């Protein structure tokens, strides 16, 4: 019956870069998996009290997602790549702890995933 702050995406103490690396991380890989079919339940914070899911943070103490994520980088809030990479798959792990196998919600973030994958592999060397 009632959310916890989001994750912060503003920290003025904070140190920040925008390196080669975060930049692909906007435009390549949130880009492609924001405009997805599956993105509409990872665009935003988990609304527990709208979807009846009083237990999600019971259970989901570092909770993510692709709308805290975005803010994020074009915040520029982080230091490296690792952070936002570990940001996604954060928001990954989380969708498949709380949830069952097979649930639409899990294939909607499996799919997203493998598009992760295989834009990740591509990360540029930093310039
Ligand atoms: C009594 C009551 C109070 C408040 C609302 C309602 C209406 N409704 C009844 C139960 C209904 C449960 N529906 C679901 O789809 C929960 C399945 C798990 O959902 C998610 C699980 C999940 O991990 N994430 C990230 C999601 C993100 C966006 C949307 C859903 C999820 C939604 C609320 C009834």
């Amino acid at each position: 019956s009632m959310n916890p702050p989001p994750p912060e995406t503003s920290n003025p103490n904070k140190p920040k870069r925008q390196t080669n690396q975060l930049q692909y991380l906007l435009r390549v890989v949130l880009k492609t998996l924001w405009k997805h079919q599956f993105a509409w339940p990872f665009q935003q914070p988990v609304d527990a009290v709208k979807l009846n899911l009083p237990d999600y943070y019971k259970i989901i103490k570092t909770p993510m997602d692709m709308g805290t994520i975005k803010k994020r980088l074009e915040n520029n809030y982080y230091w490296n790549a690792q952070e936002c990479i570990q940001d996604f798959n954060t928001m990954f792990t989380n969708c498949y702890i709380y949830n069952k196998p097979g649930d639409d919600i899990v294939l909607m973030a499996e799919a997203l995933e493998k598009l992760f994958l295989q834009k990740i592999n591509e990360l540029p060397t930093e310039e």
